[PDB]
């Protein structure tokens, strides 16, 4: 389920990974709320189920609709003073969100993908995720053959889409944004993943960059090893923000 | 509806396959069927702690545990009546796997699938993520929840070094006392692990023939993504052998 704790004026919208949830940032929200943020949690269309294919169903330019609602959403309650971080793939509609509202205090990436490319690698991690998921699901052994044996194809052309809408909506944008940027990295490999975190560094020059790596940690820098650096990182950057 | 383990009893072979760290038999179910076929008797067994409602029950056992089920799942056969066994191993099944074929020369053979013996890395996350979906469906309270889901982090983060540290002094370090033919399988698209470590460990058996598979266009569970139909009959090929 989605979260919203309520407390100080300083507002923070955390988006989740692909096939995720809010609980991809949950931990990350308490060390914020600990520091009397308010921080709130949306969950994407077709997340959250029992059924991966309610995820497949939806679109990547949906989920960007589902990012300007969580922050009209915060508007609505009071907030003026908002930044958005996001996971993975939140990372990706997190800055969409910066470039296109100068209103925005800040904001930034975990482990975010920026620029489109190979998504080899969510592919099959959706499919162990998926295959996992289902052994406690409520569906039956032919229902869950049906679901895990139809996935890849149809995962393809979703990660596809999402490739499409960075490049299309976000990456050529990037020279919009206006606020101090938040970078994060999971990766135990620097040719690979760090240069993933360097690219969106080197193409963010009109404005100052936040970077940090987690060489000893994986991707999921908010549930890992690093979650305890990332969430004293994002508390130090949140300050200069506010 | 939560998975529960499998035997099929046929003929004298007798196969046993292990699964995957927090997975369940079901992750070896479709590689028992194609073995069965073949009239393979085939025995799945679980693992202490897992196929439950609590991540914590996982959380909960020890090596030394997962391996005693080993030994009790090998002499659950034997007292069967079957006397020609061979044991496979899933991810982290296949370190207990190995582990019996070096204390065991009587056992024919058998090997590992996508089997990490070698820390060479986003399986933590991997768990996480797995556990916060069982927790989103669970029995427990939402508060309840966030209780439990706020000490995973850490916790997985122990257990996979009580594994690391069982696996190099105990599996590892003996690799030489192997006298059978080995059986490797990892899978070239491999997100969870490094999927390398699998050639670490065919350079570490020189003793013995090893049948080495590469699925290059499979992620990690290739017991069940694209390639485990030639996963079923590179393993039926071997089996035939010894």
């Amino acid at each position: 389920e989605p979260f919203f704790f309520e407390h100080g004026q300083h507002a923070v919208i955390l988006l989740h990974a692909y096939a995720g949830s809010a609980n991809d940032v949950r931990m990350l929200a308490r060390a914020l709320e600990r520091e009397d943020y308010t921080v709130y949690g949306p969950q994407f269309s077709g997340h959250a189920t029992d059924d991966p294919r309610d995820i497949l169903a939806q679109t990547p330019a949906q989920w960007w609709q589902d990012t300007q609602q969580a922050i009209s959403f915060m508007r609505q309650k009071g907030y003026t003073k908002i930044s958005i971080f996001g996971l993975s793939l939140g990372g990706i509609f997190a800055t969409a969100a910066l470039e296109r509202d100068p209103q925005l205090l800040g904001g930034g990436t975990f482990s975010s993908p920026l620029f489109a490319g190979n998504r080899s690698d969510v592919a099959e991690m959706f499919i162990t995720l998926s295959h996992h998921q289902l052994a406690h699901s409520q569906f039956s052994i032919a229902e869950r053959e049906q679901i895990l044996m139809t996935l890849p194809e149809l995962v393809q052309r979703q990660l596809q889409a999402v490739n499409t809408f960075t490049t299309t909506e976000v990456t050529s944008h990037l020279s919009a944004v206006t606020q101090p940027f938040f970078i994060g990295q999971g990766g135990q490999d620097e040719l690979i993943d760090a240069t993933v975190a360097r690219q969106l560094r080197d193409q963010l020059p009109q404005v100052p960059v936040d970077f940090h790596w987690y060489a000893d940690a994986g991707h999921v820098i908010t549930v890992n090893s690093a979650h305890h650096q990332l969430e004293q990182d994002v508390l130090t950057y949140l300050k200069t923000i506010y």
